[PDB]
């Protein structure tokens, strides 16, 4: 484990800045956390996407 970030984390990284309706404080909280705990990538994205989709205009 000399890596801290695999591809599943960069790829959590480009899915949440993928999300265009996340404001760019919240954006910038979750890829704080993926980037202390490269880890939860599927939960930031999760609730990312779903606070994304909230902020999207419907």
């Amino acid at each position: 484990a000399d890596n801290k970030f695999n591809k599943e984390q960069q790829n959590a990284f480009y899915e949440i800045l993928h999300l265009p309706n996340l404001n760019e404080x919240q954006r910038n909280a979750f890829i704080x956390s993926l980037k202390d705990d490269p880890s939860q990538s599927a939960n930031l994205l999760a609730e990312a996407k779903k606070l994304n989709d909230a902020q999207a205009p419907k």
